[PDB]
């Protein structure tokens, strides 16, 4: 269908944004007076922390550019997780019979 | 349509609430014994942090008034991000054919 | 209708849970070696922080009982905010004509 | 039905993931230079903190393995709480009459 397939594709897109966001956030933050967004294996963990919108506080950006990257990974999580709710909402609606 | 257009307009409304919230939160908090909601370029970052409901902890209000502003930017995020889920949910429902 | 009215009633219910949760969390936490869930005007702010699931970190429970109260205010927020998304999702679906 | 029953079953599944996640996160983290994911009664509280995506910051994983467990309990919360929104969205749609 569409609903069932657009969602599955959005999760493939979310992984893209995480890896790209992690690796972009490092080069944005690394040379500044700021938190450990200075190694990749920590930026990956930050992405997941942020895209889920759990936001522990153990890591975050302090650069203007690094904070842009943030917004992107934030909405990428919210939106793509919204699709998966939407997909299930029509699967449940697709039982009106 | 409506669903597709009401959502796009809600995101234009969310930007309004962020800028207005940021600039209102500063004047509420600036003269108090509290966290760096004392400059604008930091209040903008707080808005995004809060409207996403990521809530890192690096910034927040300690004034009663500054904490009102918070609630507003909080629900503004939740609600308007809900509309975008709703918009996609009917776009997926709009394929019953 | 129902969708439009059940939601409006759920938000009246959320306010109930906040005030009841705030005032229950204080008496649970006040006498323990733990964070400022020891005054009411701070427990109210914690409720909003938690029901939104923003979770700044400036406040939280450290008692087993105070942590139960938490769960309640957590899901009360998630669920009732879900209804408002659901309400809008059928209002958008209610334009199939 | 399905929508009303699949959701109720997902919440039974969420409890499973919490207890399994809590008890798996402890053995992953206990022997490392990291935060109090070193006792069970604290890992249970972390699960709820994370599955709700409140993320206070008082607790989190610092191990690669402990951070995997995290992702699992994160999406488990997002997804299963999505179903409950979806369930209510079709219950409201199931009044088109
Ligand atoms: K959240
Ligand atoms: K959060
Ligand atoms: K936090």
């Amino acid at each position: 269908a569409l609903h069932w397939r657009a969602a599955g594709a959005a999760t493939v897109l979310l992984v893209i944004v995480l890896l790209a966001g992690s690796y972009l956030a490092v080069l944005a933050e690394r040379g500044a007076p700021g938190a450990q967004l200075i190694t990749y294996p920590r930026a990956l963990w930050w992405s997941v922390e942020t895209a889920t919108t759990v936001g522990y506080g153990d890591l975050y950006p302090v650069t203007l550019w690094g904070r842009c990257v943030a917004v992107v990974v934030m909405v990428a999580g919210i939106t793509s997780f919204g699709l998966v709710t939407a997909a299930l909402a029509t699967w449940f609606v697709g039982r009106e019979q």
